[PDB]
């Protein structure tokens, strides 16, 4: 039995892939196993516009076309990151040779081009974007306050705290001009399970979200959380719980987005699979996805 199979009304089953997946024999087991992708390194910042001005579409259109003419979906990774993102956009090299951040005006309109061109290029090819990927400290000791929380990355240096706000505010306007294309705005981040990290998250989610609520009439900013699900065989499933349970209460859909349990045994693996899974049809009417890595 396929795992799309079994999960056929609770949510869609996903997989990472890269360019030699969708050939001959490793294309068979992709399709027969799985409703929607991602590309793992194809829709990065660096692929996508690695010198100012300069977008290449090419190979992840190659890819995406593939994927849709074999009856499955994409899910688009990802439009801000700190990793795999050129240095142009955000940072200089100053007179002696020190990389030091852009003003954040000059920041700010690299951050708003990237994230509309290529949103504009996919148009509706795409369920969903990671708009914002890992924005946040890990262990962050007062999560109270999300915006002292965030990891101070290029973005954060040269933009400030609101840069997550600006990131999805320019894709909603995207969503707003293109009102045929359906396509849900996720926040991705990783080690979730961590109770102040999930808390801190859930406090940056609702306070953007309210504040565009009260303005639009009760629309999210933000549709939906993603949780990476890198786990391990001692990860605790009541903690993974806690934090699916918080970020369910903010009204965003949820998502696993790179599952994989690696080691701290087969069979541990095997217990903790089974207690996710568990715990996922316990609450696939907010789950919109499942994607392994
Ligand atoms: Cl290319
Ligand atoms: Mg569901
Ligand atoms: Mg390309």
């Amino acid at each position: 039995a396929p795992l799309k199979d079994v999960y056929k009304n609770d949510f869609l089953i996903g997989n990472a892939i890269s360019a030699e997946d969708l050939e001959g024999t490793r294309l068979e087991l992709l399709k027969m196993h799985h409703d929607v992708v991602t590309a793992g390194n194809a829709m990065k910042p660096d692929a996508l516009q690695p010198t100012k001005g300069n977008f290449t579409f090419t190979a992840a259109d190659a890819m995406i076309d593939k994927v849709l003419a074999e009856g499955m979906k994409m899910h688009g990774h990802v439009l801000v990151w700190h990793q795999q993102s050129p240095a142009w956009l955000n940072t200089k090299k100053d007179d002696n040779n020190n990389t030091v951040p852009l003003g954040r005006d000059e920041a700010l309109d690299n951050l708003r081009t990237h994230i509309q061109t290529v949103m504009k290029h996919f148009g509706n090819k795409v369920i969903s974007w990671d708009v914002v990927n890992e924005a946040m400290n890990d262990n962050p000791s007062n999560p109270a306050d999300y915006k002292a929380s965030l990891r101070q990355t290029p973005w954060y240096q040269a933009i400030g705290s609101d840069y997550v706000e600006q990131a999805f505010l320019a894709a909603r306007e995207v969503l707003d001009e293109n009102p045929s294309w359906n396509i849900k705005l996720y926040y991705n981040d990783y080690n979730e399970d961590n109770q102040n990290k999930a808390t801190a998250i859930y406090n940056m989610v609702k306070d953007i979200n309210d504040r565009y609520a009260a303005a639009h009439n009760g629309k999210l900013l933000i549709d939906g959380v993603g949780m990476q699900g890198h786990y391990n065989i001692n990860t605790n499933p009541d903690n993974v719980k806690l934090s699916l349970e918080k970020f369910i209460s903010l009204g965003v859909e949820v998502s696993v987005s790179e599952l994989d349990v690696t080691a701290g045994l087969a069979v541990g693996q095997a217990y903790l699979y089974a207690q996710l899974f568990k715990l996922y049809k316990e609450h696939a009417d907010h789950i919109a996805r499942v994607t392994f890595w």
